[PDB]
Parts: C-alpha cells; sequence; structure tokens
DNA sequence: GCCTTGCCGGGTAAGTTCCGGCGCG
DNA sequence: CGCGCCGGAACTTACCCGGCAAGGC
C-alpha cells in the first residue's frame, strides 16, 4: 500500500527515538504530540520530515511538521490528535503487521535503537516484549537471533542478530525497496 | 588462531513534560 | 469555558559504542 509501509517505518523511529505524548495543560488545555528526536539536523529535515509530510498529506491532517532545536538533539514534532491516535492504534495492533509492515518497522527500529556500525547487528530497548515480537518476526524471516539483558544498570535488553545471517539481514530488511530506504542502506 | 557473542562501563544522543502563546465552538 | 494546535526548552537516562574474554570451530 506504501502508506502502510511508511507508517510502520515511521512508527519504528517513534518508538525508538521518540514517542507519543498525550499532554494535559492549565487548563483544561491539552495537546497530542507525535515526536521523533535525532542529533543530526540533516537526517530529520531530509529523511524523516519528508516521509512524515507525505503521511500527513495522505491522511488530510493539517498539523504542520515542527522541527525544534534542543540542547542535545533536534525534535521532529507533529501536534495532532488524529496523528497521535493513528500511531497509538497502530502500536496496539502491532502483532497483526503483515510482512511488508514487519520489514518496515524493523528498519526504522534499527535506525533508531540499532548498532549503526553494522560490525555487530544489535538493537537495544527496555521493552522486552517488543523485542520478543521482533525476534519472532526475524526468525520467520530466517534471521537467527537472541535476547539477553545487556545492561544490568538500567535494565536494557539487547536483541543480537546472529552474524551467520548478516547478509540475509542487511540485504532483505535494511535494504528493501518496497518501503522507505534507511540512512546507510541507500548507499550501499 | 580466528570468529561469534555475552557482558560491562562511558557518556551522549536521546526521550519526557513542563512553559506560554493562540484559535475555535 | 473547554479543548486542541504552535513554539520553546529544561530535565534525566536509555541507548549505543566499543573493549574484553570465554567459548566454538
Ligand atoms: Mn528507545
Ligand atoms: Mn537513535
Amino acid at each position: 500500500e506504501n502508506v502502510s509501509g511508511i507508517s510502520a517505518y515511521l512508527l519504528g523511529l517513534i518508538i525508538g527515538d521518540g514517542g507519543l505524548y498525550k499532554l494535559k495543560y492549565k487548563g483544561n488545555r491539552s495537546e497530542y504530540r507525535v515526536v521523533i528526536t535525532q542529533k543530526s539536523e540533516n537526517l530529520i529535515k531530509q529523511h524523516f520530515a519528508p516521509l512524515m509530510q507525505f503521511l500527513i498529506d495522505e491522511l488530510n491532517v493539517k498539523s504542520k511538521i515542527q522541527i525544534v532545536k534542543g540542547d542535545t538533539r533536534y525534535e521532529l514534532r507533529v501536534s495532532s490528535k488524529k496523528l497521535y491516535y493513528y500511531f497509538a492504534n497502530m502500536q496496539e495492533r502491532i502483532r497483526l503487521f503483515n510482512m511488508r509492515e514487519q520489514i518496515a518497522f524493523i528498519k526504522g527500529l534499527y535506525v533508531a535503537e540499532g548498532d549503526k556500525t553494522l560490525k555487530r547487528l544489535r538493537i537495544w530497548n527496555k521493552n522486552k516484549a517488543l523485542l520478543e515480537i521482533v525476534s519472532r518476526w526475524l526468525n520467520n524471516l530466517g534471521v537467527r537471533n537472541t535476547i539477553h539483558l545487556d545492561d544490568h544498570r538500567h535494565g536494557v535488553y539487547v536483541l543480537n542478530i546472529s552474524l551467520r545471517d548478516r547478509i540475509k539481514f542487511v540485504h532483505t530488511i535494511l535494504s528493501s525497496h518496497l518501503n522507505p530506504l534507511p540512512p546507510e542502506a541507500a548507499a550501499l
């Protein structure tokens, strides 16, 4: 559908490097933010914001894409109650992702929380249940993997891709053309 | 004599929630 | 009055990085 693919990729970034926030203010004002953060300004302005802007347009959401500069990172922010529930509802129906959405999610999840050097193929997160979902997805795709508690200080688990299948992983998932191409996959 | 990978500490690139605006029924 | 979009940025830590060494082949 391509809209389903971009959505799942973006969701991976959001759960990875950002989040969905339902704010309540004084009073009783409110706000619903869809947020991705990244240190690099080019990566937000050039690769993420275009994808989000396409999605904004295909759902007839007319919030704008805000790019806020913070002390330690840039924030791509959409203040929209409709876009918030679009992604929230997608997140609770995540085990029902078809295969096109599975590759797209793992892609964006790897961009956000993943070992960007690819010398090893690792992905970190405190959500063990979300990594077990991805683990089943990888297995059914023939990419063997493991989950251990990488960081005892903060309770962060790691999903390690076995390097046995490193070319299966990089060429099939990080490099698929059936949905948007990651930072270092579009070259290679 | 490699390679894979569990484990671990360093600290930065993330994440989270407050602020003060405005608009609209 | 009630609620939802802008634009900013302060406040902690969850990621990532990369070393080490144990275990396979
Ligand atoms: Mn994360
Ligand atoms: Mn990241």
